[PDB]
């Protein structure tokens, strides 16, 4: 079974692209190597197509059926229900891709006949046909990197209509099911700090620990329809209405299973037969798919106490160490298993003893100190991608600001502190747009947030302790300045006088935007402030934050 087929029909851009790093006056106070920096357009789509496509064979054994039985088994205990039209309308993006039948998402959150007339049919259709392919479009993603190129990822939708379907049958088991069927071991469910502290603590539950991560290649292509015809009996094994259980059997006979493709001229592009990377179950599917195979092939690979920590595609696994050469040959065999369940490595895992050494969801564990000395361990990444994202949000608005989502998710560590909040909040405070609220993505899900409410959001998520870390370890240091150094950005002393400069314009503003001055800034002072808990903190609504991933799934949140 090929993962996809062809007609010969390209995959179109639906507007003009841009490649090159867009330049304004503002570019070089962050990065002068503007060269290192591209997005991937339309035009690599065609060597993107070579790699995705390739032939699946998969070999079940007893173990894989025993982890499959007692997933079910945990899988009966949860009740899931149907979302009625109007709480799946609320939950699409305003922005999100208009519907090919005459009214976007604007119509469909605002409840309009025409959207909710169109929705209510889709649905009437998925209950009485369970079999006719339901259309996707394909289309090549534009996303930033520095060079040393890779070429656009590929993403597959169905209209708006089909997709707010998705929500009203499913949203409520993608965002319940995992948590139940993998425990701990399900990521989404922990905010950066929590999952920190998980990775830490099952480090220390071992006597002698060892850790990998595992790197499918191309996750979503060796998906499999057995794979997703396994992942709907898990869904059938809640408790749900029998109109729920009937869209999920059309959803996945229809959609999940696979389908044509339509590029965005409206011309038939080839046929899909693995997961498609842009439907509300994608990430649940993975997740659930990832933590199968991965528990069957521990089980096959006898690895000691394996635990392990599932987001989507991404695979972590801390297990008991047997020794430096059985522990070798114990991961030889994981992924061999892995391969016979079509889940081959992209690269060779290998055993880590330094859980700081282990990256997973592309970040690892590090270690600072806290106002108090105390050792505080906290997530943090390679700052490259994060940095050249941030010069094309400089000088080009995006739907996703992933600046914002960076210093959310990477508020604690040394780079999104120096570098983006200095250089965006000047720009905000420039520009007077503090109090406008923007858009970007945790965990797949959009999310509308104004940058003035970040030390509220930031004291919730990583605690007072992310305002004051120091002591970075040298082997975070050196890869922060070795970034800085290839990208052309400016060291400390720089950063240092913008950032007393944008506290000092905050600290003025008064109100939230002193907040920020005080607690976003406190590191540029030589004379320290005191940094107590924010009272509006509690307020903050922060629940749906860190529950389920959403990636590809078209989720909005406030
Ligand atoms: C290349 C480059 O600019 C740098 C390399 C290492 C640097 C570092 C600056 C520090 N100290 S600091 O100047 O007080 C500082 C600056 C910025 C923030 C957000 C926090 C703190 C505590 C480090 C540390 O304490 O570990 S590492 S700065
Ligand atoms: C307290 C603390 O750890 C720090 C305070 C300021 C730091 C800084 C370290 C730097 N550079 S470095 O690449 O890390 C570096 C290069 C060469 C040597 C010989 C040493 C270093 C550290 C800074 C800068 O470039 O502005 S500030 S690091």
């Amino acid at each position: 079974s090929m993962s996809y087929t062809w007609t010969g029909a390209l995959i179109t851009p639906c507007a003009a692209e841009e490649s090159k790093l867009p330049i304004n006056a503002l570019s070089n106070s962050l990065l002068r190597h503007h060269n290192m920096v591209y997005a991937t357009t339309s035009r690599s789509a065609g060597l993107r197509q070579k790699k995705v496509t390739f032939d699946r064979l998969q070999v079940l054994d007893d173990h894989y059926r025993d982890v499959l039985k007692e997933m079910k088994a945990k899988a009966s205990t949860v009740k899931a229900k149907l979302l009625s039209v109007e709480e799946a309308c609320k939950l699409t993006p305003p922005h999100s891709a208009k519907s090919k039948f005459g009214y976007g998402a604007k119509d469909v959150r605002n409840l309009s006949s025409k959207a909710v007339n169109h929705i209510h049919s889709v649905w009437k259709d998925l209950l009485e046909d369970t079999v006719t392919p339901i259309d996707t479009t394909i289309m090549a993603k534009n996303e930033v990197f520095c060079v040393q190129r890779k070429p656009a990822r590929l993403i597959v939708f169905p209209d708006l209509g089909v997709r707010v379907c998705e929500k009203m049958a499913l949203y409520d088991v993608v965002s319940t099911l995992p948590q139940v069927v993998m425990g701990s071991s399900y990521g989404f469910q922990y905010s950066p700090g929590q999952r920190v502290e998980f990775l830490v603590n099952t480090w220390k539950s071992k006597k002698n620990p060892m850790g990998f991560s595992y790197d499918t290649r191309c996750f979503d292509s060796t998906v499999t329809e057995n794979d997703i015809r396994v992942e709907e009996s898990i869904y059938q094994c809640c408790d749900l209405a029998p109109e729920a259980r009937q869209a999920i059997k059309s959803l996945t006979e229809r959609l999940y299973i696979g389908g044509p493709l339509t590029n965005s001229k409206g011309q038939n592009c080839g046929y899909r037969r693995c997961r498609a990377s842009g439907v509300l179950t994608t990430s649940c599917g993975n997740t659930l798919t990832c933590y199968l195979k991965a528990s069957a092939a521990c089980r096959a690979a006898k690895l000691q106490d394996c635990t392990m920590l599932v987001n989507g595609d991404d695979l972590v696994v801390i297990c008991e160490s047997a020794g430096t050469q059985e522990d070798a040959a114990s991961l030889r065999v994981f992924t061999e298993a892995m391969t016979r369940y079509s889940a081959p490595p992209g690269d060779p895992p290998q055993p880590e003893y330094d859980l700081e050494l282990i990256t997973s969801c592309s970040s690892n564990v590090s270690v600072a100190h806290d106002a108090s000395g105390k050792r505080v361990y906290y997530l943090t990444r390679d700052p490259t991608t994060p940095l050249a994202r941030a010069a094309w949000e400089t000088a080009r608005h995006t739907p996703v600001n992933s600046w914002l989502g960076n210093i959310i998710m990477y508020a604690p560590t040394l780079w999104a502190r120096m570098i983006l909040m200095t250089h965006f909040f000047s720009i905000l405070l420039a520009q007077e747009q503090l109090e406008k609220a923007l858009d970007c993505q945790i965990y797949g899900a959009c999310y509308s947030i104004e940058p003035l409410d970040l030390p509220q959001i930031i004291e919730r998520l990583h605690g007072l302790s992310a305002f004051s870390l120091h002591s970075y370890s040298p082997g975070e240091i050196n890869r922060v300045a070795s970034c800085l150094r290839k990208l052309g950005v400016p060291p400390l002393r720089v950063w240092r006088h913008r950032a007393r400069s944008v506290r000092a314009r905050l600290l003025s503003q008064g109100g939230r935007a002193a907040t920020c001055g005080k607690y976003l800034f406190n590191w540029a002072v030589k004379t320290k402030l005191k940094l107590t808990p924010i009272p509006a903190a509690s307020q903050l609504d922060l629940s749906g934050w860190f529950v389920a991933g959403y990636s590809g799934g078209d989720i909005y949140h406030s």
